[PDB]
């Protein structure tokens, strides 16, 4: 039988913390593809469209982190695309065909399964108007056809007769960081107006999950990709409090990944909640999202890093909250 | 024998709301098509269409519905592929290979067949435009009656017989019809004064020309089919009316469940208004569906009991839960 949309979420939950919104929203358009796809396709039953998804977040949000977590259980082919290679049919590049030939390498070219596949495209912000716009407005335009039914001619499995692909179920999800999306949002929200007679009007997380087509149309992207993204799901921006949760909650939790690293060696390593607090604070304030984490940690350890492999007898290094916020050695139990 | 155009529109009545004008324009030019098919005496040349209509409007649903009923080999190119025969990308003759490959490369039956070029304003002017004007000009001969080449099952086709229908949202078109019906000068001998059905209605060659077609590809297309910006109404009913209408894909999809999904009146008339505020036509009446839908859709597969699923104004309007009856 099918995974019920909580089910996703709740194998999701395992790797991506807050964002339940977008969690939420994966989950329901996947369920809703698995769905359609057990359909009956003849007779007097409806045809059945899909909803597309955009992700709108900032960076290290866990955008990419969702795609990912999701594709380990999918069972169906999922293919990681990337917008920034796709040019205009005619010009260097990838075309966007390209990302069908990718998702039907994923089954082994076994159309039928390809043709049931879910294709996220990453840095789909990258390709916004704001000539021949090459490898901006020119790819939009041309990815109309791809996300909206067509058939694909793409290159057969061995070198350069091509396969025809039918996208009309591929589920895609797209997403990017709309970096200068917040202000757009603002001016049409806090317009106002100066002089007398007219009247003056009051003035991350709460603008996004506002947006509508007016904006993103007004960022850069054409109403007629905007309309074929029916979903818009939103990330918050990761605060000081979740960035604590992203350094020891998730199946491959910051911490995890550098405990393991000591525990090729006999060295156990022990964080206090001052120091996770601390992490996470001055990881916030670097503005990179959670990947910010990773400065600090790499910060603080380098030195204990450099010594551990020689180091003979030590049986457990503890990180305080003075590691962090102070150039302090980490205390070393032997 | 042959359908009327008035069984033609029938057909795409069952899909497509409103947008008359273009119903009648495809059916008699379809009609025209079998009608020339059958003729041996003048020698008669084809009337190509284009459809020139917003986003939403309904272009590419008219020519997948009218695709149903045609009785002769039928295909959608997309322009978007297309580049000049000497660089990379699909040169036009694959629209006849396409086209040839549906009828399995019978050419006296592909010589017969109809064409939809999607995307026909993508390739406007605004070098070596080998992507934009460089196709209208590579299309010039394959429009216009000529003698394609193309891989085997080369293949001669002549073209002269084939019908092809093209659009497009022509989006910078509307600016460009005001500029020539709305002087909007400045002084005080100026006529001065600041609504796409309207504009797209009056629309003429000289609009287009300066959009960024050629007259030599605008000549060819003698039949303009207007499609009208879908208003409150059309979008009501294009929720509950048509064969594949919105509202029945997702009662279809709750029917994989066992709960029954209802909407009120109120509902519907509150979706069409916030649809058309996404400035996307018809797709913004799915946009606002699976937002006031999500909630339910995430809990309804695990919820027991659940018989039937109310949707109403209150919940299009405000952020409220669907009545869920046990
Ligand atoms: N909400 C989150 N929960 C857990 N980990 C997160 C979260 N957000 C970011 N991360 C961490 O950040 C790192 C990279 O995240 P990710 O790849 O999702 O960023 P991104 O979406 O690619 O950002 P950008 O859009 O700028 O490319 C991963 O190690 C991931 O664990
Ligand atoms: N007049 C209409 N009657 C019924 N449905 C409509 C109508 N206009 C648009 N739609 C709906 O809009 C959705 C997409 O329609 P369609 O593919 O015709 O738009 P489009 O021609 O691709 O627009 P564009 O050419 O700008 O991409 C479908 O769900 C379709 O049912
Ligand atoms: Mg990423
Ligand atoms: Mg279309």
């Amino acid at each position: 039988k099918l995974p019920t949309p909580a089910e996703i979420v709740a194998n999701l939950n395992d790797h991506v913390i807050g964002q339940e919104q977008a969690k939420k929203a994966l989950a329901v358009s996947v369920y809703n593809h698995y769905k359609r796809l057990r359909h009956p396709k003849a007779g007097a039953n409806v045809e059945l469209s899909k909803s597309n998804i955009l992700l709108i977040g900032p960076t290290g949000s866990g955008k990419t982190l969702l795609a990912q977590s999701l594709a380990r259980k999918l069972d169906v082919p999922f293919v990681m695309a990337d917008a920034t290679t796709l040019t205009e049919a005619g010009y260097v590049g990838e075309d966007v065909e390209q990302i069908i030939t990718k998702l039907l390498g994923k089954c082994d070219f076994d159309v039928e399964k390809a043709q049931r596949g879910i294709v996220y495209i990453d840095q789909i912000d990258k390709i916004s108007r704001k000539t021949r716009d090459v490898s901006g407005e020119g790819v939009q335009q041309a990815l109309l056809k791809l996300i909206e039914g067509t058939v694909a001619s793409v290159p057969p499995q061995g070198g350069r007769e091509f396969i025809n692909v039918d996208t009309t179920n591929i589920l895609f999800i797209c997403g990017g960081a709309f970096a200068g999306l917040e202000k757009v949002i603002r001016q049409r929200t806090e317009k106002g107006g100066i002089g007398f007679g007219a009247s003056v009007h009051s003035k991350i997380t709460k603008l996004f999950g506002i947006v509508e087509p007016e904006d993103l149309i007004k960022f850069g992207l054409i109403p007629e990709l905007i309309g074929r993204l029916p979903v818009i799901a939103t990330l918050e921006i990761l605060d000081e409090d979740a960035l604590i949760n992203i350094l020891t909650e998730p199946k491959n939790a910051l911490v995890k990944q550098y405990q393991a690293l000591f525990g090729m060696e006999n060295v156990e390593l022990e964080f206090e909640e001052g120091a996770l607090r601390s992490i996470a604070r001055q990881a916030m304030e670097r503005k990179t999202g959670a990947r910010g984490l990773r400065s600090i940690v790499e910060r603080c350890l380098l030195d204990t890093m450099y010594r551990l492999p020689d180091l003979k007898g030590l049986k457990k290094v503890v990180v305080g909250k003075a590691v962090i916020e102070e150039g302090r050695e980490p205390e070393l139990v032997f």
